[PDB]
């Protein structure tokens, strides 16, 4: 019933703190932008989040390439108020 936290990264841009709990959800300081539904392959997947007002349900997808170590290198707000979250992390590798 309780949902698994991964390794929780976090990072400012922009000027708000975008939070990966990666298992669970992003958010930007408490603004909730998606939520996990998916993994698309190394790809996750997260909508249903918070509204955006200028456009549909917010939305974010961390694109994974594997790294020596989990950080956000960017988020880019590209598509209909979903989130690019561009990231890397060893545990991604498999």
């Amino acid at each position: 019933y309780r949902a698994i936290k991964g390794m929780e990264t976090k990072r400012e841009i922009g000027g708000y703190t975008y939070k990966v709990v990666f298992y669970e959800n992003v958010f930007q300081d408490s603004i909730l932008l998606g939520n996990f539904a998916s993994q698309e392959g190394n790809v996750l997947k997260y909508e249903n989040g918070q509204s955006c007002a200028n456009g549909p349900h917010r939305s974010a997808i961390v694109t994974v390439e594997c790294g020596v170590e989990n950080e956000i290198v960017s988020v880019l707000e590209a598509q209909k108020c979903e989130y690019l979250i561009k990231m890397k992390s060893p545990a991604a590798c498999s």
